[PDB]
């Protein structure tokens, strides 16, 4: 497992940035807060409130300082497309975070999230500082949505104490 | 997977006439069956060999043939590809099951997914009334294949199995 | 300790309502439980997300959810920490319960007990009736979470387990 | 142990080569396409059509730097006993294409499509690159006949892909 | 020898067609069981030959005799139809056994491994099922039917008279 | 743990006065050690052994002695049990240091650790300046211990290292 | 021999009221007993402290406790050391028991034995009525050690095992 | 001992007209050698293949072959059977050499020796010029062994050795 | 083997009176038995001791003791060793057993194998109608024993077996 | 420990003249030996082996042979014992050394403890210049052996080793 | 076991026993003290003192129940022309004690006196008790002899013993 | 273990009764000689002595052809020596003009695989030795019966023969 307090596990992939195919990995992000949140599908029946309100809200992250990265086990071709999909028609439209596919798995493997049964992700959100050290993860169950005001409270807050303590 | 031997057993979700219905090899006791395996949905390939199987479904079901292509992709993949106009680089209507391989487990069982991407070569298939392999091909990911010449071998089987080899 | 398995039993000790209780997983068959934990007693950090936490009990216990606070203090410290007065860095009075883990055995089992000091992060777990752990989190040790936040959470997971499509 | 990607596995046996006996091995192809296809007995009452076919076609092969050679379990000594047998008669008259004797089995036992039990090879075709990497297998069961035709537009086609790619 | 010949099956040319044979087909008879290496070759024939031409002198004593090479049984009845003038087998009055699995071969221990044909090896075999006489040529020498068929005699009257001289 | 043992290394967190300090066995060298363990802090048992060890500690610092009590608790609650006033049940004023146990580890290489419960027995140890146990004490329940007797027995030891164990006869 | 653990079962010879008993742990059921072991009789060691049990032995017997000194000397050794004068370095009357442990086995049971040298420790047990020891320690020293505070020890047990661990 | 191996090396104490003489497989090193195991001497079995061979000995020496017979005998016993004329069921003269195997350990070398009975079973072999078995052969009981097949089968591996397998 | 113990087993075929026949120690039962080993029949060595034994032979007979020859020669060189008449190197007929150790099992059983050449040392013994070893005797290859000492030794075991042996 | 086998080494307190003084085996090279074992030091049987070798000592000093008694009692013990009126059960003054034994090594490796008691058995041993036992015995109960015996032994082997 | 307090090994063999040969065991003499004493050989230029001593003082061994047996490795054939030799001629003549032979050399070595170098038996002396305990064991080196007056002093003191054990 | 005709003689040493009186003999004072060494049972036996007397009125015959003779038993040499000054004529041996060896400890006769373990004394077996150490013939008896020393003459100016003579 990752676990608070450690480095988070490495990861590489090919991700849709700007709406192009780039590969990214975790030391990409060496010296920013990185928020990387895990998803089950591209394309389902669920409501893509989540991701779309990081999108929506990713210049508030990226003004403290902080980037935001999605990922499932979908292929970088399947968010592209969802990405070029309306958001009337169960689609994203434009993205302002990076949507990185986890295609071979290893990503929600080593990150602890897979369901081997199935082979998707459950809903993890991992926050990692500027050294690549985890301050915070949660997990829910596949269904629940969580708030992005509430991880960009997370991301502050742990801000305020490298500068000035508890 | 070997000429001559049952086919491994699969089940999984396919997008079959637009819906989501459970299949598995036992769905095709009686019939033949056209296995065929792609890399991904919604690649910058054109999926002229999916969409020519689809075209030409009707010479098969008229065999008593079945058509099945799969992917590692998930189901919800394969809907929004057949939903994605022709002209957009979708398949549109597809006459033919679209089977998802999630787990990969199905590509791994046939002796075609390539584990370190994490994707199925382009494997075929042809599987008799029994569930044994009379043929099967792989090509390498880029080269698309022929639909007349698999509707050719599947009625070339068939001609055997009532007449014989002996000319 | 893993989302969508049976939490780990646990067992121990607990100040409840002022009085030493023995506790078990067991007591919440049946309820939503919010298990927390937390570092130390007496520390001179805010202790805000205990108190937080004991305020808006009454909002858990309406929608059928306990609250369980955990540490590796004795319950002789709970005790100490309540009857402190909070304009003294104390608890004061305490809605919830605050279960003693004094063996360090139950951080142990929930994954949150960092072996080299002897204490548990600040872990988080929503538990359902089944004993099964649909949401948890971790914080490293300074930083304190958000109690609407948690109860928004059970909501939703309640929801969900009447409706499970929160979109048209 | 032959899987499309992987370099073929290496061979060595004596061939019928223009009426002559020749040792051949993988490494005479290299630089050079290789289809490299099995059946499974000379002299057979199935009409070796297939066999023919490939023969007619060998200089549309030999025009895009592609080698034919046949292989069966058979010995040289059938296969030049057959090939000096009339087609009118159920020979194969004069071949343009190798035919290659895996008396010993190992070939077909390596190239994963011999049977054990009779100790003949199926119908197996396998298309190699000039660096020996197989490109396309395909293998039918013993009675029906592949598309001579087909194989020579694929190995066209993995031409045209080293040359320029797929984009559509 | 003194010892059971082990058991064996195969499909055989026999008056120009195809029949299944075994060992248990020559219960009650005396065998002679012949190795020899490849069908089509340019050694002489002359020795199979010569059991086809003497084959009814063996039936005379209750002897049949079985000629064996790893090839099919299909390159057997090849080089039956071929005429004799052109380097062939011509009419056969005696079986030819397709050892095609090599097995026969390897359970006579005359299997050379390496190339993966038979040397010539031939076998006396009794209507019990037991071995008389074998004898093993390393080269495309031929062996006198003539003897063999001596052999036969011999253990036949050996086996009527015992072996006390007069 | 026995006698003529060294006595196993520690090292902890303390409380000093009224203030938190890191401390281990090297600190008393040269220095006579008066070492003891108690279960709990902030209990319902009288407090009164760390009490008097306080009262008297001059008496020990004046024969080369010190005196550190230690418990399972952490640093934080030792520091809350001294600010409670000693009509309130607290300790007040400490004039030893109180040293915290939270991994435990001390009171199990002591020997007094009560693995199920996760706590110490009251047992004290007296170590000489190089180290050594020459003396140690274990009770099972909160039964008290003399101060006087032992700086008696600090007193006794230092007087026999200097004087040897004949009887004046 | 570890505190909250039952006493180790011992047996031997001793010297009671100037004569030999064979005494054992079963004696002392329903009583509690100070067993304490010393290195050896007839040393240049003021022996203050087994006069000083002895002296106070009545103050032992009036709150139901008996007194035992063991050593891995003879009874016949304690006997004559007994028969000693005082004035010589010798016991005198003794109204406690001296039980002999010559096989060295007691002092081994007791965790008190010195291998080497062949002799025990100075350690005293406080053993409750039911087998149970309430109370060791060990010095390396003859330090001697009060029998005031032995008592006082004593009468603690015996009030604690009765009211429980309250501050009265 | 099986045909295309090496020859095992023998050697032992044998008849040689009349004589004592140490013998060994390298003694016959540039000559084919027929070496022919028997089970004893002096039985009621009629010796004829050991008569036809000494009558015929000269003809193999022509063609640059000498005979061996061999039997677990001592050479003793050879030589008293040589001195027993023929019509009481000697030999009488013979032209080959007789090889004593007393410690049967030619017979085990060569894989004739029967262990239960310590004899050996009636084997020939074929040895050629460096030493190679060219044809061995082997019979249960005391039935014939033509000597003009033998001498034909040496012509004939001679031929062959130096001309090659057509005809 | 040694003086003391029970007689190793033995069975074979011995030549008796002219003719083959199966022997055993077991045959032996009540009677006393001189059991003694040569190297070889037909050699150069004057068969001086064998046919002195044969001369005593009912002597022995006489004092109910019986007496074997052995050697490792087969039983058809026994024949014809005693077929061949004494003025030619041969034992002429014979009034004792000569017993075949063709197997070398019996010389190795009673401890007089040479293995290296694969014969007997010369070596006697006299067994007891109870099958046990009273007397045992060895020699180097060129020695004479003489039968009326190994009369005497017979008889003398007969004189103790009644009478003890007090002085 | 058998006859014409090297005496197995012993280092130990004794009581020698009144006084506490480590002796071993080595001690006695180039002299006789007579090395003696007890059960214990003040019981109830009388002490007449000990007293006897303690009276004939100069004897045993005048043919250049020591005497040493040993038991598993401590060498406090020994002292106490030897500082009794032998009119009261003791020993008074004397003239041999009194070797405690309180581990019971020696007792053990002499072939004289008694495991279970914790004691030795009354064994005596006769150990020459070289460290060589010439002599041993052993009893059962309290029964005494002959001072005038072990003396003439010892006697009897130095003339041997002169004569035969 | 040959060790004081110990039953003593069994042993059986031939023994002159008034002059006659007789099997005899350690059985024989069950109810009755024995004295077993070895010696090294018959007919040596060493005197027989310590034998004829003990055969001379027979009667009063008799007289307190005691029976005396000689052993050494000699056998019972020696011991017999060793008794037939005349003691004025350098002999044994006539014995009132057993001899027994200890041929196979098992007795010594079972009682711990078998050198086995030169092999035969050391000056050992054994009194056992009537119940087969040995009560008393020594061991001289070979040329040194002993006192049968100290032997019989012996016999009768562990009579004395076991009659009225030894107070004062 | 044993040894057999054509290897070398197990060395013994020994002490021998030589002319009446004590000597050290050991095999190698036998080389360039023959010996007879010959194994008897027991000294002093009620079977009076036919064998070794035989031997040594013969003695001079042997000496005459290089020849030396001993005699070996299990007893020791005091009993040899005991056994010849007693006279012939009361079962004694008189004058030996040849060596009595003594095997005390056994393991001449057990070398020579003659002795008799369970009752140890050697069976009556007889070697000649060449004077090369060889044993050209070994001969064993039971206990009871005499051989004849004519016949061991005869034996050895046959060996003798032998290593001068053919075989005619």
């Amino acid at each position: 497992a990752p676990a608070v307090t450690q480095h988070a596990p490495y990861f590489k992939g090919t991700a849709v940035v700007s709406g192009e195919f780039k590969e990214i990995s975790l030391d990409d992000f060496k010296g920013k807060y990185l928020v990387l949140f895990f998803y089950p599908l591209d394309f389902t029946f669920v409501c893509p409130t989540e991701i779309i309100a990081f999108s929506d809200k990713a210049s508030e992250f990226h003004d403290v300082n902080c980037e935001v990265v999605a990922v499932s086990v979908d292929s970088h071709f399947s968010h592209l497309a969802w990405i070029n999909t309306p958001r009337k028609n169960g689609g994203l439209g434009h993205m302002n975070i990076a949507l990185l596919s986890d295609l071979t798995k290893q990503i929600s493997r080593d990150y602890g999230v897979l369901l081997e049964g199935p082979g998707l992700a459950l809903r993890g959100l991992f926050i990692i500082d500027p050294n690549g050290v985890i301050k915070h993860l949660s997990v829910n169950d596949l269904p629940v949505g969580r708030s992005v005001e509430e991880t960009l409270r997370l991301v502050k807050a742990f801000q305020f104490v490298e500068a000035h303590g508890e």
